[PDB]
């Protein structure tokens, strides 16, 4: 079947990406599907399903599900909002109440689903190729949304760590995901590793996919109303649905996966775990370790040799191909971990303040930055620099640049305390910047703010960076971060840990640095577990 169908009418509106970019990504997203299954294939499945059997599902009461909403949710266009959602309104919670009903009822008719472009930013770089069409989001009605919690939030967050154990990567934080990988590449003889990038994936995600995916659902413990509400949702809405843009015309139909459903993520992992296992076998690769985040594949195993190992890639490829999972790029063998770049990043190693070798995570800061002067320049509802911060606090980039040109900032609005939304593997979080010392502490440990000795390679990168976005060089940066840590110290509290803890590198004569006594009483229990893109998830923590 076509992945879509289009009758012509516009996506319309509600460098960024824009609505007018549309139609490019219409073109690539539009083909039809031909899936073939083998013996590999059913192996892995039945392998999968065994350890969902293992699974206990809770569900959702309204109440529960509505708390996750997060609060700027695009509104019901049933007469309420993300507002009326979280304070329990008597017309959200009776609509969602015979949303609810309805999907107990009624099994076969298509949910409805909003279709629209992204507008997302990306770096003006006129030299390797041109402007990135918006990519598309399709989503259903916010009442929908909140009855997909109810079915299978507790699913989602629980099934995909219980079916793909060490390999769904959505579990690990960015020092657990390079611990995973450093580990992985060290307990082979002779290691080779490779990303895996599939041509458009959400667009390879057949009707079958998404019935094999619900049979792993379904080896879950579950209420009955859950298990229909499973059943109904997957043939209503998962399998596919007619597209109505922001206008409310109608834009055509969906036979493949919808960005903006609450089993995106997770059903992106199991489906690119199953073909990746069984492509795998396929190509008789030697003891695997896969590494699985959405459509984002990497694969560590025994070199077979040089031609050896290119030949098993091509086979790879041409089983995933089989399989409906075609490549966007080809995949090339590296003999380096710091050669393969997974989920836009890349392991590096650094010195803590004693000396001792520290992995950690990096990527080029081309997009951050850029992505972080557009939000400098207008309001933003995402802040994207402080998820930035949060997930890539070691990094040289995130620490002198970021951490110096957000604090300055927010010392001069005197908004050091106001709660910010950021996202973290898709959900949404509210952190209080003057809460940065304790999370970095939890998430990375207290090395994070003690690094030095960077790489080479890691040193040119930003600085070639800086010099292509016209940002002042690093010792600007430092002399900054003086000024900034002199403030922050002056206020004492939290302030002066912000301060002390993330601008000790800018210092003359660094500071001893004893834990945090303050970070264990954080709340982190959310956080790295599972991946919800386009899962409509909020937490205050
Ligand atoms: O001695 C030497 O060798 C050189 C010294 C030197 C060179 C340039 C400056 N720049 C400045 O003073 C100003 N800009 C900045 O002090 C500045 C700060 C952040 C900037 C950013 C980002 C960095 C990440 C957080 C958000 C802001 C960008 N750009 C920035 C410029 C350059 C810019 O204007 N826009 C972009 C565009 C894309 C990506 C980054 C940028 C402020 C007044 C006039 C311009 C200062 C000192």
């Amino acid at each position: 079947s076509m992945s879509y169908t289009w009758t012509g009418a516009l996506i319309t509106p509600c460098y960024a990406t824009t609505s007018r970019s549309a139609s490019l990504r219409q073109k690539k997203v539009t083909f039809d599907r031909l899936q073939v299954l083998d013996d590999h294939y059913r192996d892995v499945l039945k392998e999968m399903k065994a350890k969902a059997s293992t699974v206990k599902a809770k569900l959702l009461s309204v109440e529960e599900a509505c708390k996750l909403t997060p609060p700027h949710s695009a509104r019901s266009k049933f007469g309420y909002g993300a507002k009326d959602v979280r304070n329990l309104s008597s017309k959200a919670v009776n609509h969602i109440r015979s949303v609810w009903k309805d999907l107990l009822e009624d099994t076969e008719t298509p949910i409805d689903t909003t279709i629209m472009a992204k507008n997302e930013v990306f770096c003006v770089q006129p030299e390797k190729g041109g402007r990135k069409p918006a990519r598309l989001i399709v989503f259903p009605d916010l009442g929908v949304r909140v009855c997909e919690k109810m079915a299978l939030y507790d699913v989602v967050s629980t099934l995909p760590q219980a079916v793909m154990g060490s390999s769904y990567g959505f579990q690990y934080s960015p020092g657990q995901r390079v611990e995973f990988l450093v580990n992985a590449w060290k307990a082979k003889k002779c290691p080779m590793g490779f990303a895996y990038d599939t041509r458009c994936f959400d667009s390879t995600v057949t009707e079958n996919d998404i019935r094999v995916e619900e049979s792993i659902y379904q080896c879950c413990d579950l209420a009955p109303e859950a298990r229909q509400a499973i059943r109904s949702l997957t043939e209503r809405l998962y399998i596919g649905g007619p597209l109505t843009n922001s206008k409310g015309q109608n834009c055509g139909y969906r036979r493949c996966r919808a960005s903006g459903v609450l089993t995106t993520s997770c059903g992106n992992t199991l489906t690119c775990y199953l073909k990746a296992a069984a492509a795998c076998r396929a190509a008789k690769l030697q003891d695997c370790t896969m590494l699985v985040c959405g459509d984002d594949l990497v694969v560590i195993c025994e070199s077979a040799g040089t031609q050896e190992d290119e030949a098993s890639l091509r086979a790879f490829t041409e089983a995933m191909t089989r399989y409906s999972a075609p490549p966007g790029d080809p995949p090339k063998p590296e003999y380096d971990l710091e050669l393969i770049t997974s989920c836009s990043s890349n392991v590096s190693v650094a010195h803590d303040a004693s000396g001792k070798r520290v992995y950690y995570l990096t990527r080029d800061p081309t997009t951050p930055l850029a992505r972080a002067a557009w939000e400098t320049a207008r309001h933003t509802p995402v802040n994207s620099w402080l998820g930035n911060i949060i997930m890539y606090a070691p990094t040289l980039w995130a620490r002198m640049i970021l951490m110096t040109h957000f604090f300055s900032i927010l010392l001069a609005q005197e908004q050091l305390e106001k709660a910010l939304d950021c996202q973290i593997y898709g959900a949404c979080y509210s952190i209080e910047p003057l809460d940065l010392p304790q999370i970095i502490q939890r998430l990375h440990g207290l090395s994070a703010f003690s690094l030095h000795s960077y790489s080479p390679g890691e040193i040119n990168r930003v600085a070639s960076c800086l010099r292509k976005l016209g940002v002042p060089p690093l010792r600007v940066w430092r002399h900054r971060a003086r000024s900034v840590r002199a403030r922050l110290l002056s206020q004492g509290g939290r302030a002066a840990t912000c301060g002390k803890y993330l601008f000790n590198w800018a210092v003359r004569t660094k500071l001893k640095l004893t834990p945090i006594p303050a970070a264990s009483q954080l709340d982190l229990s959310s956080w790295f577990v599972a991946g919800y893109s386009g899962g409509d998830i909020y937490h205050s923590l």
